[PDB]
């Protein structure tokens, strides 16, 4: 469980994410796609994009980056009590999108990278630690839904 201390750190950097969701959402998906190319193959919708410059020029990709960060933001502000929000999310990812839990680990890593680039003084070791925990709790609750459905672990 995150402490109320750790959540404060989490929601304090998230409030600045919210200052430019689109921006952050674009950087995050691009990092994920470049670092883990197989992840791009899960999107029929963005599969055509070949270069970083193309990804950057895609307004539709920018639009999906807000969709994603918007769903994450709502979960995070629930501080742990996110079951209604998480559920539909795990359902669609396991069963429609077929996204392995491992791929959820790579986007976490992408998020924590971008946050670090964008908000140094706001994302020290301590907040990095808190965000990592929040995303592990995310991963863990989603995993328990996947196993219940007969996907991944
Ligand atoms: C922070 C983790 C993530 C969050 C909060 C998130 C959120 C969303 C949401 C809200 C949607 C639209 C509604 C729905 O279908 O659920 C969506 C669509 C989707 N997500 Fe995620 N997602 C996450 C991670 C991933 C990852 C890692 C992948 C693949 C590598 C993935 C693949 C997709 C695909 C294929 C769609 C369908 C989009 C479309 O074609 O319109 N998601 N995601």
């Amino acid at each position: 469980v995150l402490s109320e201390g750790e959540w404060q750190l989490v929601l304090h950097v998230w409030a600045k994410v919210e200052a430019d969701v689109a921006g952050h959402g674009q950087d995050i998906l691009i990092r994920l796609f470049k670092s883990h190319p197989e992840t791009l193959e899960k999107f029929d919708r963005f599969k055509h994009l070949k270069t970083e410059a193309e990804m950057k020029a895609s307004e539709d990709l920018k639009k999906h980056g807000v969709t994603v960060l918007t769903a994450l933001g709502a979960i995070l502000k629930k501080k742990g009590h996110h079951e209604a929000e998480l559920k539909p999310l795990a359902q669609s990812h396991a069963t429609k999108h077929k996204i392995p839990i491992k791929y959820l680990e790579f986007i976490s890593e992408a998020i924590i990278h971008v946050l670090h680039s964008r908000h140094p003084g706001d994302f020290g070791a301590d907040a990095q630690g808190a965000m990592n925990k929040a995303l592990e709790l995310f991963r863990k609750d989603i995993a328990a839904k996947y196993k219940e459905l007969g996907y991944q672990g």
